[PDB]
């Protein structure tokens, strides 16, 4: 990375520190991605308007480095920002809809983004909001990294009960709780275990059973122990949204992942009749 300065550090992930940095060669300020030591080599041709744009990939002396376009903000930033009064719903929809559409892309690539959260959504002074840090299906963990509070709150039930092979849905379930945490400004369901995650779910969604979920049963980490709660009034989970916009969210939250409504079908639905595309007001 002689031909890369760095800038100053943004963050460190379980297995890689991120660096603002500024490109010698192009003058370009980047992220660079550092990871202690080929699904990576595709990520480089997945371009979408709403895909953080990984530049290069540079593998030299047991150091693997990712360098991706830098955008000054993330959600989770501009939502505490906006804690106090709340994103307005147009650029809530707009947001929500760039993303589906960027999952549109990948899924019909047959890629899975595998941990979407607030933090790995970036934005822009032009309104954009791009999936960032894709994940994988490596390294060596990094010692200083501080535990995350937010780390399950996204995930999706089916990957908490064990399942090896899970699909695409997977992501429309964790854009769903963001979807819900932008409405709310509350986190969906705020889980600071496994089983506290997949029980605070079951608390508000009922817990599920072959009835609306056929297999969950036979699940890896299924217990038949589990307890029972019923699932409670919707309307109870993000008021004061309408009725198009909880509509579209039960869908994204359907427990059985082939019932969850798909990327391509959701940029259809009616709650998007409306969509714009407003330009956010930041504090950089
Ligand atoms: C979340 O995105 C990533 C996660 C892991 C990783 F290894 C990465 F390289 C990225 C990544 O590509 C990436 C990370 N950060 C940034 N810029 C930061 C600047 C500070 N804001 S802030 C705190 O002011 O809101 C948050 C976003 N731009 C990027 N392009």
């Amino acid at each position: 990375m002689e031909n890369f300065q760095k800038v100053e550090k943004i963050g460190e992930g379980t297995y890689g520190v991120v660096y603002k940095a500024r490109n010698k060669l192009t003058g370009e300020v980047v992220a660079l991605k550092k990871i202690r030591l080929r699904e990576i080599s595709l990520l480089k041709e997945l371009n979408h308007p709403n895909i953080v744009k990984l530049l290069d990939v540079i593998h030299t002396e047991n150091k693997l480095y990712l360098v991706f376009e830098f955008l000054h903000q993330d959600l989770k930033k501009f939502m505490d920002a906006s804690a106090l009064t709340g994103i307005p719903l147009p650029l809530i929809k707009s947001y929500l809809f760039q993303l589906l559409q960027g999952l549109a892309f990948c899924h019909s690539h047959r890629v899975l983004h595998r941990d979407l959260k607030p933090q790995n959504l970036l934005i822009n002074t032009e309104g954009a909001i791009k999936l960032a840090d894709f994940g994988l299906a490596f390294g060596v963990p990094v010692r200083t990294y501080t535990h995350e509070v937010v780390t399950l709150w996204y995930r999706a039930p089916e990957i908490l009960l064990g399942c090896k092979y899970y699909s695409t849905a997977v992501d429309i379930w964790s854009l769903g709780c963001i979807f819900a945490e932008m409405v709310t400004r509350r986190a969906l369901f705020p889980g600071d275990s496994e089983i506290d995650q997949l029980f605070r779910i079951f608390r508000t969604l009922g817990t599920p059973d072959e009835v609306v979920w056929p297999g969950v049963t036979s699940m890896p980490d299924y217990k038949p122990s589990f307890p029972k709660w019923a699932r409670q009034d919707f309307s109870k989970v993000v008021p004061p949204l309408d009725e198009d916009g909880r509509s579209l969210l039960s869908q994204m939250l359907h427990y059985d992942p082939n019932k969850r409504i798909s990327a391509k079908a959701a940029l259809a639905h009616p709650f998007f009749q409306d969509v714009t595309k407003p330009v956010p007001h930041l504090r950089l």
